[PDB]
């Protein structure tokens, strides 16, 4: 159906805030479809992603039927004078919000779930990490009361938590006691968010050869493909990233050179789901797991993971689902399958009214 | 809907004959699927695929939501005894044909043609080449006079013309001939079936140097990735293969290692359009073009390259277009954009009057 | 001398059944070979291949010197109807019964067993590892058991143990506690039927370190050869693998990419004997030891293991050997060196009674 | 010095439009400084530069000694909620245009041009090469007359030409006639601006084997390194880019591959000079000439290839150097040596008059 | 049954001779196997190869069964005091003669010609390539002349023309006057004997870019095989080697590393048929041809490439053929079938009587 209205939004939603960024779109049948990045919920530069939204790609929009998602991501991701700009940044993330939108009205229009839309389910239950009891803010005290609160009183037996600090021994200790007071069966990823250099990371890994680490995300500089792929091949401990990587040729620069194994595309940060799909299938054709970053905080992956087979686990970070029409929801460790039509972009009407931010 | 019913059917067209092999699949509210496999006709043959449709797969599929077509790939693919005996081969082409038939109801249902379904189109005209007028079995009198036919009289600018001899001095003979015949913007590509070997491939297109050899389709045995490496990387002429690969895990293994430019899976060959579209956005992430192979005469890549981004030129060969509901059609050199609800797989009932084979 | 006679037969036999799927090939001397491959043991899958057998393969056979193995090999396996929908899956199955059965004949005529047909015993004695023991389904404490009695009682001192927990830290337990259990003289290797991915396997690799495990057979999806060749740099456990293999193209592929040490053609799934020995020259090549996959329960493969100089030991699964004419035997670790004409392949007429199924 | 303002600008020059989209930046001692990147001046997606310029980044320069580049490029590159939505697009080319700004200051303060400012000059003469009379868009009688007005009139003996058609034979054409057309001592490069994939490109290449091509630019996807290492193994046609790439991390991906020989760091897609510099020494280190694409059509470049020690060539366009306080001037081929105080990035008062464009 | 007897012996046979230097074993039915290396038929070294057979294997072969012949080739290859002072030279060439001689009696125990033995013909016409007219003694009128005559009057379509003069230019005129001298369907090879280094092979294979050298045989030292890979990758011309690789071992360095593509085994070098038949299987599994060179003037590889499937064209010199039971024969540039039973080794009476050589 024809598009006939683009209207970008901002939400700054409490956790200092989490900056859900995105577009409106509104078809000819009254059907509106979302679709969002995530920021820092600065003001001044969530205004960048929006402007690009209402003043490039509206433009480019309007009239167009939303069911051409795919020749629609192309007409915005190559047009000219914006690729000029582009092809990551800015432009690739307001692309991303955009795309995202397509996708939720394709599957509100069926009057399905995106993950029944898409094919089906490949698993009966998609398992959870939690990441929010693991920030490297915590004092060792938090870190321990948190990740035992996860494991004994939440049912979680999957956590992923931060390092990076100067010197990694300190991360060490704190994996270590962690190590002490949650059952061996509890699996433990971590995440340095590109903080060390390769020499660093090669004794670090070494060092934690009896802390029986699930994976370590952004180990290194995130666009740096052969320090990853050296560290890779130095140590048994299994490398993720993708976090990072705006686009599928990243992602195939990477995982032909062996830097990544679990690989972790973003609808926020990639090209939407669009891209996300391509990066996806190009994990599917390596046999690698596909366990994709919490950009969204896992509202459109829930989705993704339900559907797409390479997928295995899925980061859960609670901080903004209560603000959705159907917010993710995990129990004893599992995602609930979602239910209704569309891509769960919708936020409830009140987030505008209670956390909405004048976009111009 | 609900899957009531799976019944194989066998065709074998003239063009000694094509064999379209294949299963309709009917769901409860009365939509009806086609979908299939290409052979050599030979019913015997034939029949291994049917009856693996009839008494292996037909009992999965009854009773089960044909509109989970992903997680039913799955279902069917991984079946313990079944890919004990498969990965490859009649399993593999009788769930290419299941999985077809499935992609066929979806757009059915929806009430569009399948391009459209998958996001809309990715260029205006589809362009086409002639590999009709290039069989080996042509004289050079008989070559010359097709080639300058499909150029001059039909409006190609884009052909394929068949080699092989034992001695390849004879395709350079024959290549010669045709380029002095026709005029210098018509475009060649050749195509070996396998039939040779390293050194021969390397003497050859050293000989061709001069020809403007578009690519050269499958010049090396099917299943040696190293050979056709090592040729890629002594001679310019792009190497195209796909059409005899099985699984995504095969084409992985050739684009990898720069062994194959244009990349040509075949819905029939792999495991339909679910796995076609695995390997397309697979070629997409090395920037490779997608020029998939007639294994089911383009009357269902015609809508995948119509769609897929990565997609440049198709395969024309006319044998069975008039046995369908909607035909592919060609006019100076491009094709027609499918219009029909689904995949352009539905015969006509003529076809199977007078060219139906029992399938027990 | 000329094959008169080509009939195919299915047998279920208890261990809930192995299915021996093949071909009954006689002679105008009344010689009459058997070979077969293996199967799950489902009548409907079954009789794919016996179909194939019947009516593709018997018409190219039937008046034809059976003495011309390599031959005949070539005239079925590139038969172009037939390789159009084979080099491998159903196609190629029907193939090595149809391969072995002609092997049969050979050492049949000669009046002597297949290890003496093809130029004498390599070794005085072939040592077995006893398979059945360790299953999966099995509990700790009969994993336990199974173990302690095979070494114990029975003379093993050569075990494999299957792996595939969705958390391998089960299987570091299940493993620890075998270790513990038995003599450290016992060789302990591990077989995970493809069942885990490439940072997974990493990491239980790494936890297995002090397990002494012997090689870790199919770790990896079995068509993804750098997967397993990553593996195989980061661990100092030997990978094996090759019963999923179908061709010698496969082997090569992963023989050069140093993905397998431990070598494992299976005349079931291979095209019988014929490139079995191809696989088993290319290993001895690489200097690296040819340990063939049970797909037959080993009533081939003895004679191939006694025989070819890279062949060391073999696996031992007991199941169906009393059913045979000359039933495989270990005694105290070791197999018996076969006696009677032929390749062993011959039932007993009872087992036909008993066991046989219809074809048709 | 404290930088005591920061106001962006929007020039649209004509040549439709070039846009010279920049900062001016003020400090306490009255200099002024001016740095900007290249767009293809549309006024919607301009502004998102010139907003990120004024709202995100003069909050962090506002109060700052201007001395202090180095330090200061890392502040506005690393901040962490501009970062998270840049690292390349709009945020880095932004980043470009203050850093450019805070050179010009640098140099004016010191009395001197750039060049002179960063160690003296390292030729007597920086010799040009003609793009302007190269365009696709130009008949083939106007590209003849062009460049031979360029050779035999103004004195040039490099030129550069751009390809591109769909069908590269035409381009093949024009070229020959270009070189038939001028002498043999006149340097020709190409261009296809990103627009051809691998196999194209390699048949190309070959055609072009006798047309004495000085380099190729940009053949391929800007972000596909592997495509650009295997097409530069399969020609003696050097390889050039860097037009489009943001950081230092993808030179090096390029330059390490073997993917690029003439390196094209360009001051207003990298993050400024600063940046430059680095990719100038990798270029150096591997002994690779630099030649700067002309985003700011060669009025920072002089200097930089005045000065740089791996500079060879220079671009020359020369669309907007009279709207400069010192514009680049060429004769009889060679770059006049930049005069005055700072990086000519400074432009006249009647430049913002006529046409400038107002940022908000 | 038993091995009876051991006698070596030594022919000088005219064309200034070859030497057929070998082993006559008998066994208890009367049966005489015939096996033999090839020499330059000096007698004092022609003994040592001798006295091998006579001082060293012949206690090791007395009272053996001969059919044994694979355990055989172990007992003799690995005896300890024989490797030390083996693995190549002199003891594995007297192994080779033993070698062919076991199977020798094999064939003729089982009254069939050997190719038969090995399970039947791979092709109904092995096809002749005459060396016999290209030696490098030969002025350039006589070279011509025989080349001709060979294609002209015999029937040839296939010849090999030494090279290897200091200056690689004398040989480019010789090859480009058999060029204008003979029809172009003429397939012709070169030998260089191992005369060149690689920067001479280089310049040559470039100048020859036009005769169309259908490979290039031993173009380097034989024991170098980086040279050959480094000249194979900067050349089309195929490069062919083997006939002085001593073991399977050398074979698969040369293969795996890209520098051979036409695989050239000698029964007369390798250790018999045995290993032939290991480097034959190798080659088979990189889809190489096998192209034996006639150490035994063919009469043991007539057979060899009428069975192996990897076999394609066969050496032909006629020097030695009328002193044999069964003389080979080529018709119109195909080699005759074996008929008798046997190896065709078996040399008539007269050859000893007029041209044999006392060993002692
Ligand atoms: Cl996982
Ligand atoms: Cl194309
Ligand atoms: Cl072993
Ligand atoms: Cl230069
Ligand atoms: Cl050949």
């Amino acid at each position: 159906m024809k598009i006939t209205a683009v209207e970008p939004f901002i939400l700054h939603l409490p956790l200092t805030h989490w900056g859900v960024v995105g577009a409106k779109i509104t078809t000819s049948d009254g059907i509106e479809g979302y679709g969002f990045t995530g920021t820092h919920a600065h003001l001044p530069s969530d205004r960048l992603i929006t402007s690009c939204i209402s003043d490039c790609y509206a433009p480019l929009l309007l009239g167009e039927d939303a069911s051409d998602h795919s020749r629609l991501w192309t007409k915005l991701a190559r047009y000219p004078s914006l690729q000029w700009v582009g092809r990551a940044g800015i432009t690739h993330l307001a692309l991303a919000a955009v795309d995202v939108a397509l996708w939720d009205i394709k599957a509100k229009k069926a009057g399905v779930p995106l993950w029944h839309y898409l094919g089906g389910a490949r698993t009966a239950g998609v398992e959870a990490y939690n990441t929010d009891i693991g920030w490297l803010s915590f004092t060792l005290e938090d870190l321990l009361a948190g990740s035992a609160r996860a494991v004994e009183e939440d049912g979680f037996t999957r956590l992923k938590i931060k390092v990076g600090h100067d010197d990694p021994n300190i991360d060490i200790a704190r994996l270590t006691a962690v190590r002490e007071r949650v059952d061996s069966a509890v699996r433990i990823a971590i995440d340095g968010n590109g903080k060390w250099d390769l020499p660093t990371c090669q004794r670090f890994c070494a060092a934690a050869k009896d802390l029986d680490i699930y994976w370590f995300e952004e180990p290194l500089w995130y666009d740096d493909v052969t320090s990853h792929a050296r560290l890779a091949r130095n140590t048994s401990i299994p490398i993720a990233l993708g976090e990072q990587l705006y686009t599928v040729d990243a992602f195939r620069s990477f995982i032909d050179a062996g830097a990544v194994a679990y690989v972790q595309p973003d609808v926020t940060r990639l090209g939407g789901i669009t891209e996300y799909i391509q990066v996806a299938d190009l994990a599917l054709a390596h046999r690698l797991p596909v366990v994709p970053h919490a950009g969204e905080m896992s509202q459109v992956h829930v989705h993704l993971s339900y559907w797409h087979p390479a997928s295995t686990i899925l980061e859960y970070i609670p901080w903004i689902k209560d603000h959705f029409e159907e917010p993710i929801h995990v129990r004893d460790g599992v995602y609930k399958r979602p239910e209704q039509p569309g891509a769960s972009t919708t936020p409830l009407a009140e987030s505008f009214t209670r956390y909405g931010k004048a976009v111009k």
